[PDB]
DNA sequence: CGTGTAAGGAATTCTGACACG
DNA sequence: CGTGTAAGGAATTCTGACACG
């Protein structure tokens, strides 16, 4: 849970965990699909929940959904999550 | 659980999480107190369980226990863990 | 014993560009 | 649209040494 949301992995490990390239991972963030934190030196840090978020994103893109559509879906899920709490 | 044991953090994040220097973290490993994995390029990777292991180590060292004594205690705990499973 | 620092080398990540389309 | 690559710069980690004790 806390382990799941703590931003502690750099992009290289995420790449290995998701099978996504750095290009893809940074692009999804650029498309406001996820929000990694940044060390004070500019290095992006991801949590396990981010990794899972990235895999769901990749799956949707596989089924032919544009990032914009994915952003809408993600927004609903995020809102929904705030409800179950 | 799986999140807890997956080796995914590099030493910089561990330092920030434990408050230990790189010197201390690498030394404890050298004293066979923990076993981080290594990327194929030589970079040590730690899991959340490692981070907690490191904090317990630091606490024992605080109470004046030598690394050798800590290694014995850790060995028992590891053996005990294999029992509760 | 345990931990601090200086020192160069290797590896990682960063951004913006060029490319295809 | 989404993703690949080349390109230099900044930041990270690595090991072994010197230091105190």
């Amino acid at each position: 849970a806390s382990y799941r949301d703590k931003k502690v992995m750099s992009i290289g490990i995420v790449k290995e965990l998701t099978g996504l390239s750095e290009r893809q991972i940074r692009y999804y963030e650029k498309r406001s699909l996820l929000f990694p934190d940044r060390t004070n030196t500019g290095i992006r840090k991801y949590s396990f929940s981010d990794v899972e978020r990235l895999m769901d994103i990749a799956d949707r893109i596989e089924e032919g959904v544009q990032t914009s559509e994915i952003r809408t879906e993600l927004a609903k899920k995020d809102e929904a999550r705030k409800m179950k709490e």
